[PDB]
């Protein structure tokens, strides 16, 4: 039951993937191979190539990803090797340091070993690898409310933060046979951070405002042809108002706009003065200047657009099913000054993809 559910995802894959890679006619002795595999040991092992094509895919169907014209250029570590806690923390560390690439980064997915009898392998509790603690003592917020119960979590398991806004949590990860997770410091020297100023108004940096360089998940699990990639971290580029329309804008995580309305000399008092909006134009533009002026890759919301435009474009020509979910798709300031508002798209789930699962903590 759990075997045929596997078999139906396995050859609906490897049917896709060799015809994606000219390979149709090794279809079906590779299916009589992996029928075998599933038939002995209850599972199937992917090429490097099914693995790496099947990332690719993934990152293709993602229906939030505005950034998916660049599907194809997917840097895909394979870790299927490691057995040790030493080798996964410097398979992540590994992962930041090639990621990052001094500031140009590189799309990258770092592929750990695979679910067993949906038995994880490596569990890793991190959301990202680089994300900031945060933490509240009666009524006291500091940090990033929205890592406060993972915080908590590592301090259980004798980490101290230094209750600054900005601490990096550790690296924490649980393997097979553990009953508790470790937990590992990152080395200064691999995180790129970046000081938010403004173009124009130089009193922005009284803030002393800060975002780190590259957004890497950590906790979804990349599915590829039944089997289960639980810890698969992978990164891109941010764009602009993830950071600048969210991070540091929204009320429940660093809820900045009465200060950066302050600083930009504007009245924080009446609605119709849209102090709000005007305050997220600023900041917006302030986190895209200091990204590029760091030398740190970056994308604006207009610019997506335009190359998700030619994402669709490219599904259309290639004779492909688009799929999208409009909800995240359009960016978070100006929407309708994209051709995405404008349009709807078809939100089906297609495989291979990357899932939401349960969290270890909480
Ligand atoms: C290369 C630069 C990249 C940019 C600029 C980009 C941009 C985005 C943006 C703007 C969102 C919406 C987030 C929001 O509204 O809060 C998104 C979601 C997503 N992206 Fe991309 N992305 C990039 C690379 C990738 C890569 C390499 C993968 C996987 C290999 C990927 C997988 C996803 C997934 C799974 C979601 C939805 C996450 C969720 O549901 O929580 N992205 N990305
Ligand atoms: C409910 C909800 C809606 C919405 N639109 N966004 C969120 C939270 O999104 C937080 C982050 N922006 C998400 C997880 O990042 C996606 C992402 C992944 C990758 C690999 C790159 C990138 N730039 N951005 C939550
Ligand atoms: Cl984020």
């Amino acid at each position: 039951e759990e075997k045929e559910i596997l078999w139906n995802e396995a050859k609906a894959f490897i049917a896709a993937c060799y015809q994606e890679l000219g390979k149709a006619a090794e279809v079906k002795d590779r299916l009589a191979d992996i029928k075998s595999e599933i038939d002995l040991t209850g599972s199937y092992v992917h090429t490097k190539e099914e693995l790496e094509h099947g990332a690719k895919m993934a990152w293709r169907n993602s229906n939030r990803c505005i950034g998916r014209l660049f599907w194809n250029s997917l840097n895909v570590i394979d870790r299927r090797d490691v057995r040790t806690k030493e080798e996964v923390r410097d398979a992540l560390f590994h992962h930041i340091e090639t990621a990052t690439n001094n500031g140009k980064i590189r799309p990258t997915i770092t592929i750990f070993p695979p679910e067993e009898k949906g038995e994880k392998q490596v569990e890793i509790w991190n959301h990202q690898l680089i994300r900031y603690a945060g933490y509240e003592s009666d009524g006291e917020r500091i940090g990033d409310p929205a890592s406060c119960s993972l915080t908590a979590a590592c301090e259980e398991l004798g980490w101290r933060g230094e209750r600054t806004d900005f601490d990096l949590l550790p690296l924490i990860f649980r393997m097979k046979g553990d009953e508790q997770p470790v937990w590992y410091e990152l080395p200064r020297s691999l995180v790129i951070e970046v000081p938010i100023t403004h173009p124009d108004i130089e009193a922005f940096s009284d803030l002393e405002l800060k975002w780190y360089g590259v957004p890497i998940i950590s906790d979804m699990k990349l599915e590829v042809g039944g089997i289960h990639y639980n810890a698969a971290p992978f990164n891109g580029w941010y764009m602009g108002t993830e950071i600048g329309a969210r991070n540091l804008a929204d009320e429940k995580r660093y809820d900045k706009l009465k200060k950066v309305a302050s600083v930009i000399g504007i009245a924080a008092d009446y609605n119709t003065d849209l102090w709000k909006d005007q305050a997220l134009v600023e900041l917006n533009k302030a986190v895209l200047h200091s990204y590029k002026k760091q030398g740190v890759s970056i994308v604006d919301h207009h610019t997506a657009a335009s190359q998700f435009k030619r994402f669709e474009e490219q599904a259309e020509e290639a004779g492909r099913k688009l799929t999208g979910d409009w909800t995240w798709l359009i960016p978070p300031i100006s929407p309708a000054a994209t051709h995405i508002f404008h349009r709807s798209y078809d939100n089906s789930i297609v495989k291979p993809n990357y899932f939401y699962q349960d969290k270890p903590y909480e």
